[PDB]
């Protein structure tokens, strides 16, 4: 008998525990095998528990076929059973996450992000707080970006703004680094899926921070095509500066 937020948190933790077990059982000799097992077993747990505890809700999971029944539903769980599979599959890495979000017909109303290797901490929309003090040196930004080849937009905004990119695996880990104050912002372009941003966005917004498309428009979920090209998540104070610079870069 859990609230949707309590369930999101419990699902995230439980999947987190299972992933930690898989990591210990399978080990790191074959990264691909380890990653596949984590993806598959975390997915199986989450679908089993959502069917048992929310039999009426639709589920959109990275690791399951998408039958689009969710388009007619008022309640949809949007989940990534293991975000940062590569990182998970690498010895010593703690930048991987479980994403559990509930979409209600519309916004992400309840959500949780677990970082299992970080003491299985679970960030949740019903307990995350709005006390964020501006961290770091004035006039300079630390921005979390993925461990891939940088988009054209960040190159351009770095001409005008002092920025140190911080390489972090996993969308969830990057978003929670914003929450923690380890970085000022998390910026992504070039493509992503709804389950990558739904739970982090829910938590971000619940913390009183900013989550939008790069052009400032709201993140939209439970779309036919669950692909979201770009995003910006950041401290509230930082949003005008970055949205401004992004818009200025389109000149
Ligand atoms: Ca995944
Ligand atoms: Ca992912
Ligand atoms: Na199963």
């Amino acid at each position: 008998d859990l609230t949707d937020a309590e369930l999101a948190a419990d699902l995230a933790a439980d999947a987190g525990k299972l992933l930690l077990q898989v990591r210990a059982e399978i080990g790191f000799d074959q990264p691909w095998t380890l990653g596949e097992a984590g993806d598959r077993q975390a997915n199986s747990l989450l679908l089993r528990r959502l069917q048992a505890e929310r039999p009426g809700d639709a589920v959109l999971s990275e690791e399951a076929h998408d039958d689009l029944a969710r388009l007619k539903s008022d309640r949809v769980w949007i989940i990534d059973p293991l975000d940062g599979t590569r990182e998970f599959s690498t010895p010593g890495r703690d930048d991987w996450a479980v994403h559990i979000a509930l979409w209600r017909r519309p916004e992400i109303t309840d959500a949780a992000v677990a970082l299992p290797a970080r003491g299985n901490v679970v960030y949740r929309t019903d307990t995350v707080t709005s006390g964020a003090a501006p961290a770091g040196v004035p006039g300079t930004l630390r921005i979390a970006v993925s461990a891939t080849r940088p988009p054209a937009v960040l190159h351009r905004i770095r001409q005008t703004l002092a920025i140190q990119p911080v390489s972090i695996g996993s969308a969830g880990a990057k978003a929670m680094a914003v929450i923690d104050g380890y970085v000022d912002a998390y910026l992504h372009a070039g493509g992503q899926w709804e389950w990558d941003s739904a739970a982090p966005a829910g938590v971000m917004l619940a913390a009183g921070m900013h989550a939008s498309r790069l052009d400032g428009s709201p993140l939209r979920y439970n779309q036919l095509d669950p692909y979201l090209p770009d995003l910006l998540m950041c401290r509230a104070e930082v949003a005008p500066i970055l949205l401004g610079a992004i818009a200025d870069a389109w000149r």
